């Protein structure tokens, strides 16, 4: 019935739709686990609910503790490979990306949020089975070492970090990636200018940074994971959209050992206090650019799990990043891509002339395609330059997108007859209208994204500054001349006429 | 059957392999023959040869001039992607194009060449029938006008201009494009440094310009066309490498109405006058890159038609340039590929460390990738701004590569273990492994490539200075340590015996 707001009415639509593969078929965590989605992800299969995983003998509850879904997130083989990414927000299965991103849009302006409604325990299943501190050993469950060289086991890649202020006044749910420190305890990144990090700042300038209360939610509603996923603004509550996109306030409990709220529906509840006092190794991780790289350490805070709650049967959803297409992209820069058209469309000058913008998978998150009305540009009586300076200072650096577009290293301006969203047209424009390095405004004095492997393995990392431009892939005369026309040399570029006379009798050609 | 040296065998082989379809309805030249070969490149569909064109009823002999073989260099759609390429030098049809492209690579050693061999006028099937100039008239043949906005009917788009230097020491094989000017004349490109051009600069250079006799041959023996479109060097007679190529000399004819030798199985033989110091308007056409610009208007000089032979039932191939992948991209780009990787092969460092370079087609042809062995560059104790320098002065300035080269306006220096023809991990690499504008090494005082969109609609047409870059996508740490590490996160990447999946994937999925 609501895959919007239900996680296992979410794998059920999948299900009917011929879009779920269960395996009874026991299945290693250490290694094997991420080679299945990886080759699910790759080849656009079913996504895979993993129901016999290979079982640790000292796991206090192998019979609920827990099973893998994976891909859930994943492009589809069939119809709209972007189904599951409608599912999420509960639109029809076909309903194809870049609605997909109006329809999120569309739900930006704060009068369309529903703030959660708190409920009775019994109303959440989760809440039917406890384990405290004492019972907790997080080494014993089938976590999965997802790649080769990952420094532990990461299992948290597809729940929810729920962190509130001191003062209440903002709650964030958000996506972070988490491996098991030792029995009790998860290390994950906490990095500028995330929200976990942001809201956590908030209790170490108090001086309470040792117990930062937490929850860590798995299998949560597919809206609110979504949204996780996603960065709207600073000290936005995100339960708030996610209750206006299902039309519909999530359903939230109190935990059992804090006082924070999560939702209702979710498979399993990990409660505790982030402790940004205590740094702790945290190791590479096989993520969304295509690399883990071994010998890369860091260190990063540590959450201390007190409790944990769980559902029967509890089913753990999994994303395990690498080439597109994954998560990391659909979601990742999906999301980057809705936040910036929503942010775009309330800027007085940009929001005349840009049409939509996507970061194609192609190029891993790092590139922004941005699609310019050319008729209206003209009015705007500009040119390159002074275009590509007023994008790169607003998405790189305004008090609006500084974070949003923090993951982009290139946007790129192309004009109206791109399909943006087809990356054959994408990359045709790309390489055959900019000038190598002449087109390519660049911004020395702006934040680079630390996991590009460009900057991690490169000097980018040490000095922290650059690293990114703006492309311009509209012709000179694109900006003076309205009339402006060149013939595109591909079948569908050919006069109506003649289109329809050479596609309605092609059997009479080749038969 | 020989495919290298016989368009007709050539068009056997593809019927006996099902990659080509007759078409005997009634198909126009406007427009249509290109809408036609557009579809089939786009979907890799088996070759269109138009056997029933829409003729102007005043053709002279119409059950001879002509029939068109369409996407002679398009991509195929079921096994070896590109099959035609491997026939057009008589290969078996599955070698990949890797593997052609060492095949020529492996041939370009002079030592290898076979110059062609004279034969008599009755061996040469175009020698049957023959139009003097007063019975001329190009523009009532069936002609395509290709795309929409091509200023002209363009006869010339997989033939071969033949031209000879005044001191006979040097002949050019080569595909420039030619429009029908009027009922006598075909205007083309003659523009720097091709040798259509150097070749006809000798003539202005003694002062006879206006009288550079010519050959335009179609339907020509595969392997000729094919190396009419690669760059061999300056002064290099292509008849020669083509020899080698073949294991056999190409069998030539003379021209009839000049000393011009002209392969004997051709299906038409155009004979006259280039005149340099007449030019005419050579209206814009849909070029390589994808775009007709129809405004776009310059001058070009004029071949005067005095003579066309040709054989019963001839048939014209044709190219239809346009979005990737078509001649222009497996051709054009595919044959820089190869000589430039026989120029690097004779450079003294980089053939220690490049071991193979590719024109993506997905990049128009604008692109050279550059797969380069990371252990045998750790030896050259070097780092990314002196291996780019290297690398671009000698594509772009060298003696040996300033015209081969010339089309290229990136170049991208990747590590080995990126299947460079394989797009997928291409632009994987690209992406993830430079940091725009740092990592890139502007050259300013190179020549532009004209038919680039972002110079033709730009300053660099003007300029004609710079508008290229190489662009690093190795890490530094490459360049230094040669156990460097990294997990691709791909299913490939996954250590050999986690085979278990790929063996029991039934068990999974099933
Ligand atoms: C969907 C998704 C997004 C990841 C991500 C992953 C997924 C599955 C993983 C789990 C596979 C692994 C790593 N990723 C992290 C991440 N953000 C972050 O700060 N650290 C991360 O480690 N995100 C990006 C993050 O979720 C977005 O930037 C959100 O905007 C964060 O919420 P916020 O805006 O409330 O800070
Ligand atoms: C296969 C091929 C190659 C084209 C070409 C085409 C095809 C089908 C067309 C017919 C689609 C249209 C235009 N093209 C021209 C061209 N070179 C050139 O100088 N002017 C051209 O108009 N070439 C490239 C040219 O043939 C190569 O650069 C050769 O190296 C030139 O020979 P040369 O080295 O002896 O000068
Ligand atoms: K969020
Ligand atoms: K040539
Ligand atoms: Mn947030
Ligand atoms: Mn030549």
């Amino acid at each position: 019935l609501n895959p919007a707001l239900k996680f296992r009415d979410f794998i059920q639509v999948l299900k009917n739709e011929g879009d779920l593969i269960e395996i009874d078929t026991e299945v290693d965590p250490n290694l094997e686990v991420g080679a299945i989605t990886r080759k699910a992800y790759e080849n656009k299969l079913a996504a895979p609910l993993f129901n016999n995983l290979k079982q640790d003998p000292e796991n206090i509850d192998p019979k609920n503790l827990f099973r893998i879904l994976g891909c859930p997130g994943g492009l589809r083989g069939f119809g709209n490979d972007h189904a599951r990414i409608a599912l999420h927000l509960g639109l029809d299965s076909q309903t194809p990306m870049k609605e997909i991103i109006d329809f999120l849009v569309a739900n930006r302006n704060p009068k369309k949020y529903i703030p959660p409604v708190l409920v009775p325990n019994d109303q959440s299943p989760h809440k039917k089975h406890h384990l405290t501190k004492e019972q907790i050993d997080l080494t014993k469950l089938p976590v999965p070492l997802l790649h080769h060289g990952d420094g532990g086991k990461f299992i948290q890649t597809y729940g929810m970090w729920v962190l509130q202020t001191p003062d209440k006044s903002w709650t964030n749910w958000s996506i972070a990636r988490g491996m098991v420190h030792d029995s009790k305890s998860i290390t994950g990144l906490v990095i500028n200018p995330q929200h976990v990090k942001q809201v956590s700042d908030a209790w170490v300038a108090a001086g309470k940074g040792d117990k930062i209360p937490f929850a860590l939610c798995f299998g949560v509603p597919p809206a609110a994971i979504l949204v996780s996923s996603m960065p709207i603004p600073d000290g936005a509550t995100e339960a708030e959209y996610i209750g206006g996109l299902c039309n519909q306030a999530v359903p939230v409990v109190k935990c059992e050992t804090n006082d924070l709220e999560v939702p209702a529906d979710c498979e399993m509840v990990f409660e505790g206090y982030l402790d940004r006092d205590t740094l702790v190794r945290e190791g590479p991780f096989g993520e969304m650019h295509g690399y883990c790289f071994p010998k890369d350490h860091h260190t990063q805070p540590l959450y201390r799990v007190n409790h944990i709650s769980y559902r029967d049967q509890a089913i753990m959803p999994i994303s395990n990043p690498g080439l597109c297409t994954d998560e990391t992209h659909t979601l990742i820069g999906g999301l980057v891509s809705a936040e910036t058209k929503y942010l775009i469309s309330q800027h007085p000058v940009l929001s005349k002339i840009v049409e939509d913008v996507f970061t194609p998978y192609e190029a891993q998150a790092l590139w922004l395609a941005v699609k310019i009305n050319t008729h209206e540009l003209v009015k705007l009586k500009t040119n390159a330059k002074e275009l590509s300076n007023l994008v790169g200072d607003f998405l790189f650096r305004s008090k609006e997108c500084y974070k949003v577009c923090s993951i982009l290293h290139e946007i790129i301006l192309v004009g109206d007859d791109i399909d943006i969203f087809d990356f054959k047209q994408l990359i045709w424009a790309y390489t055959t209208r900019h000038t190598p390095v002449q087109d390519q405004l660049y911004f020395d004095d702006v934040k680079p994204f630390a996991l590009a492997p460009f900057a991690s393995q490169g000097p980018l990392i040490k000095t922290r500054q650059g690293g990114k431009c703006v492309t311009t892939c509209i012709f000179p005369k694109q900006f003076t001349d309205p009339d402006f026309e060149f013939v595109t040399c591909n079948f569908n570029g050919y006069p109506e006429e003649v289109k329809n006379k050479i596609s309605q009798n092609w059997d009479k050609y080749y038969k």
